[PDB]
């Protein structure tokens, strides 16, 4: 079983490091596990692709991973990144392919809100970040302090909504102290729905 | 290939029905329908077990379910429940085992927050729930309004944070008109680690 999976937002939006195709390759016979990647940009092969060695799993079985970096261009353009696995013992090889999705987007509404006043009680208190009417699913959040990306914070996954649209909340925890300190707290937000594919959104004590 | 499934939280933490184990047999060979189920907790059989007959899938296959009602505690006290099912027409029985998830419980902190202040401006506002600390990540989350349970809301899956425990935000949407009015919106939250497995947070414009 061949999978394939597209680009991070946060990458193919300029927002990080350099965007990835990435091609998982799962339940490999312990036996053969020398297998062969090769990718394709409209079925024109590519050697610029980076592969991992195996990994064993719990139910003895193998796992390989390969990752073929892209131009965020190729991928907004609609691209199609193939990626043609031959295990080497397997009957035939075995194909997967992916490109930008195609259904209508929806940009999302941010909101931010304070800690929740019984909270303050607490050593530690956390900042909240409300995302929805999103779509689709694929997004990027962050938190930034004073203009500090910050490292404490989390989001859970895009939620699926009574609407059809995902939703998501991002929690960045910090001392008592530094919110009220009054030091500004922003949520940053990419989503190719977004004017300019992006939002911030601040508040402060 | 068979498969087993925990016991629901809500039956679990008394919030409902009574709790049980269920194991699951895909792809029977639609000529040897005959499957039996063998039930153990801690490997001692039981004979408690309730099993369903065999329904046809699209591929022609069959599908048999089983469910071995159980007790709260034997499920929080970590025993092992066993179902092993020998197909008949198998060259050997298949075994499934399953557990409460591993190891020291924390109870979650439950907050309410009301709809942020920009969010007025639209026809729908969220009321939303935070739960966070808690472990393992076996949870239930429900809103109710004036004492009745509500259908308009949802919760985000349990997400994993810096510290090692997880958190989750329940969001339940009405029309700005139901929060202005006053109705009084409590989240519930049914968790083991909790004083008497549960909490409730009230709240109101
Ligand atoms: C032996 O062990 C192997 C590994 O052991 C561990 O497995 C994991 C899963 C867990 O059980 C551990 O306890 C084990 O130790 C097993 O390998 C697994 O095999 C399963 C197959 O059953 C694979 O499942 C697939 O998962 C993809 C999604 O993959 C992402 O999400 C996973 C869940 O969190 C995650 O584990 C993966 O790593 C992966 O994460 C992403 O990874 C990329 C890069 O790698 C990152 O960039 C992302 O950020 C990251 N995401 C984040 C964040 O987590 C899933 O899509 C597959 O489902 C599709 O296909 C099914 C076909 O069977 C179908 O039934 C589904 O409905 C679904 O189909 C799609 O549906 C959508 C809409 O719903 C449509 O739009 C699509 O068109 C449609 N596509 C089609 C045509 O299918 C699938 O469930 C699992 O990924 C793999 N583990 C990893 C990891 O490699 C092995 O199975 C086991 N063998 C035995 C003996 O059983
Ligand atoms: C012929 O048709 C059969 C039925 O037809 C229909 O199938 C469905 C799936 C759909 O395709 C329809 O269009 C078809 O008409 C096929 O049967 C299916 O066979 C697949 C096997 O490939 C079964 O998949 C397993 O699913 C479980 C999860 O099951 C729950 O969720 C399903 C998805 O929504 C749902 O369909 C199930 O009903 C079930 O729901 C739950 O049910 C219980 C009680 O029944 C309720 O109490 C719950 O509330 C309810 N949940 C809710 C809500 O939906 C999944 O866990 C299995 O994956 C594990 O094992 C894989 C091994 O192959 C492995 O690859 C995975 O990674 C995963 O492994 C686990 O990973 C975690 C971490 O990720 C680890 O922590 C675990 O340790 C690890 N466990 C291990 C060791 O594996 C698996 O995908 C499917 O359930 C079944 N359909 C039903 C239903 O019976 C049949 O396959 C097909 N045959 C042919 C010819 O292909």
């Amino acid at each position: 079983s061949v999978f394939i999976f597209p680009p991070k937002t946060k990458d193919v939006l300029g927002g990080g490091l350099t965007p990835k195709v990435t091609c998982v390759v799962v339940d490999i016979s312990q036996n053969d596990p020398e297998v062969r990647f090769s990718w394709f940009i409209d079925d024109v092969e590519v050697h610029t692709a980076q592969t991992h060695a195996p990994e064993k799993q719990s139910n003895s079985t193998l796992r390989s991973v390969s990752e073929l970096p892209i131009v965020e261009r190729d991928w907004l353009n609609g691209k199609t990144f193939k990626c043609k696995v031959n295990s080497g013992a397997f009957p035939a090889p075995i194909e997967k392919s992916i490109s930008k999705p195609e259904g209508t987007p929806r940009g999302p509404q941010v909101y931010t809100m304070a800690p929740p006043k019984e909270e303050m009680t607490q050593s530690q208190v956390s900042i909240t970040c409300m995302v929805k009417g999103f779509y689709p699913p694929d997004i990027y959040t962050e938190w930034k302090m004073n203009g500090q990306p910050q490292e404490n914070y989390k989001n859970t996954p895009p939620t699926m909504d009574t609407d059809g649209s995902y939703f998501l909340y991002s929690k960045l925890n910090v001392k008592k102290e530094t919110w009220q300190q009054g030091n500004t707290f922003t949520c940053s937000v990419l989503h190719e729905g977004l004017e300019n594919e992006h939002t911030e959104k601040s508040l402060s004590h």
